[PDB]
């Protein structure tokens, strides 16, 4: 398909796909000596990330900002094992994600997760302390000067999670919107909601995408680069869907249904896409969360 690139490698002029596109890692060229990564990854792709970032940038000393968009496992896995291999490299995180990183009991799960997809005597690197790493947190609305023609605005958009942003190229028009549009259906070409949190803020957070600058290109967590009018229409078409999931699941629930049905039926008809990076039993778990939060809000 000509609106979604989904290979690794050169995306755009200054825009490369680190890693595999379920997970992936972007790499942007600042300038003749300075680069940034976006996304966080899971922390079993590290030397594959590694290995191809290496084939862009000859000295690593010179990735100077590590963009995240939130807290959740798929999306910082990387961070304590890629880090210590980048000495110059700042992580901007809003706060809470920040906080996260923080927190014993926070750090528990995402390395629980991590874990499970390591491959049979699979070892990870030497890591650092998830309480050490580079972070600089950044705010609603602040822009981050990254390079002379990279400039990026740090914008809220919670509800998928409650730490969760998103950051906009105005100049490309660019958006990396991490897991708030929800997970891009290859198959179908429509969004599945991903409502872990809240699903007021997560409606909310579209209503202020959808008024952006016309979108070229959009950047989800999970999939690839989307352009054309996949990306003109994003946020509006995922804010469509997740209305379409709550009345689904009102429909379901006035015909006397428990939750499980749905949750089991969004799990066989969704969960195969993601199969190699979310562990066994979390789609199914993940599904019934979200229709929770729907079913509770509405
Ligand atoms: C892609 C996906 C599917 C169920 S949860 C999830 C995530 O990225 O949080
Ligand atoms: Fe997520
Ligand atoms: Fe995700």
């Amino acid at each position: 398909h000509m609106l979604r690139l989904s290979a690794p490698g050169q995306l755009d002029d200054d825009l490369c796909l680190l890693g595999d596109v379920q997970v992936p890692v972007f790499l942007l060229r600042l300038g003749e000596a300075s680069w940034a990564l976006v996304e966080g990854g899971i922390s079993r792709d590290a030397e594959l990330v590694w290995a191809d970032l290496c084939r862009w940038v000859a000295d690593p000393s010179q990735v100077h900002y590590w963009l995240i968009t939130h807290k959740h496992y798929d999306h910082c896995g990387l961070l304590p094992y890629l880090c210590p291999r980048l000495p110059n490299v700042q992580v901007l995180a809003s706060e809470r994600t920040c906080q996260a990183w923080k927190s014993e009991s926070a750090v528990r799960v995402v390395e629980r997760l991590n874990r499970q997809l390591l491959r049979a005597e699979q070892r990870l690197p030497e890591a650092c302390a998830w309480d050490a790493l580079p972070v600089r947190a950044v705010a609603d609305g602040e822009w981050l000067e990254l390079g002379p023609r990279h400039r990026l605005q740090v914008i809220e958009a919670h509800g998928h999670s409650d730490d969760h942003v998103v950051f906009y190229d105005v100049r490309r028009r660019r958006l990396f919107c991490g897991d708030a549009l929800g997970e891009f259906d290859e198959a179908e070409g429509v969004w599945r909601p991903l409502v872990f949190d809240d699903m007021e803020a997560y409606l909310e957070s579209l209503e202020r995408l959808q008024r952006l600058p016309t979108l070229l290109q959009l950047i989800p967590g999970h999939g690839g680069l989307l352009r054309g009018r996949l990306a003109a229409d994003g946020a509006e078409s995922a804010y469509t869907e997740c209305l379409r999931l709550c009345r689904r699941l009102l429909w379901r629930q006035s015909m006397g249904e428990s939750l499980d049905e749905l949750s089991e039926e969004l799990h066989r008809a969704w969960g195969g896409q993601s199969v190699d990076f979310l562990p066994g039993e979390l789609h199914l778990g993940s599904m019934r969360r979200m229709l929770e939060i729907l079913s509770r809000q509405a």
